[PDB]
């Protein structure tokens, strides 16, 4: 990349080193992710490049997507600052309720965006939600292994975070629906409100046990076909489904109430990124302006 100016190597995303870099023409300022191994995925390739079309206010634009000798590289919008760091900065005194909930409302649009136009996300973390001084937040990275792959490991020795990961991806399904996003984001709106993670498991069963610690042992009753999954063993330990008001304290009912609705085991019940815009939570939703240090 000859047209583009290396500022500075920001870090080693899941798939390949991330650089910051100016273009040598336009003098815009960008993310460059540079992936890459014989093969070639013209499949990977051409669901990536079709991104370019998934426009949104809260989704991190994608530039462009070059394929050139065994690399390719994504060009996208540059922001300053992502959730994670944004939630450590913050993490003495807590982010504001209104700016949660207005983080959590600009995110639920950005998913009702992509899910209406077949697009999931499937690894929403912290890190991959960039923020800028507007108090915008934005989704990046979607992953889409859907026909490109999702590795335990970014592309070299990096373990995969799995706090954020669905209950029935760690059961082993095969069909991801978008309810995997909705259970992310609910994973994430926790953590800002109790400034810890919901789920820090270490492990595929860890994370796994740690989901059931907290909302009790899925069976029938609660999610119909979870004794059949892939990965299900019926020698699970059977545990009970903590208070909820044990869980997120002090978030209020109407936050509790949206939580659970975006944690049901059933991916089925587990509710929508539209229908989670409508909920009560979000009848004095605002958009302030967070203090970023940049
Ligand atoms: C998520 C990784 C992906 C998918 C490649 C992202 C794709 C879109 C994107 N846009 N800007 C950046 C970016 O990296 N900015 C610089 C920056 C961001 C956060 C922080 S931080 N840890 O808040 O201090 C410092 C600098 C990325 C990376």
């Amino acid at each position: 990349m000859e047209n583009f100016q290396k500022v500075e190597k920001i870090g080693e995303g899941t798939y390949g080193v991330v650089y910051k870099a100016r273009n040598k023409l336009t003098g815009e300022v960008v993310a460059l992710k540079k992936i890459r191994t014989e093969g070639v995925p013209s499949t990977a390739i051409r669901e990536i490049s079709l991104l370019k079309e998934l426009n949104h206010p809260n989704i991190v634009k994608l530039l462009d997507v070059i394929h050139t000798e065994n690399k390719l590289y994504l060009v996208f919008e540059f922001l300053h600052q992502d959730l994670k760091k944004f939630m450590d900065a913050s993490a003495l005194t807590g982010i504001p309720l209104p700016l949660i909930k207005s983080y959590l409302f600009q995110l639920l649009q950005g998913l009702a965006f992509c899910h209406s136009h077949r697009v999931l996300h499937r690894d929403l973390k912290p890190q991959n939600l960039l923020i800028n001084t507007e108090g915008a937040i934005k989704l990046a990275d979607f992953g889409l292994a859907r026909a490109f792959g999702v590795p335990v490991r970014t592309y070299t020795h990096e373990v995969v975070t799995l706090w954020y990961r669905a209950p029935e991806i760690l059961l082993g399904c095969k069909y991801y629906s978008t309810a995997v996003d909705i259970w992310s984001l609910g994973c994430i709106f926790a953590e800002m409100v109790t400034r810890r993670a919901l789920f820090p498991g270490d492990s595929e069963i860890d994370q796994l046990f740690r989901i059931f610690r907290t909302l009790g042992t899925p069976d029938e009753v609660v999610w119909p076909g979870v004794t059949s999954m892939p990965d299900y063993k019926p020698s699970f330990p059977k545990w009970a489904r903590q208070d909820f008001s044990k869980v997120v304290p002090p978030l209020d009912e109407d936050g509790r109430s949206l939580l659970s609705q975006m944690l049901h085991y059933d991916p089925n019940k587990r509710i929508s990124a539209k229908a989670a815009l409508a909920h009560p939570f979000f009848q004095d939703v605002t958009k302030p302006v967070p203090h970023l240090r940049l």
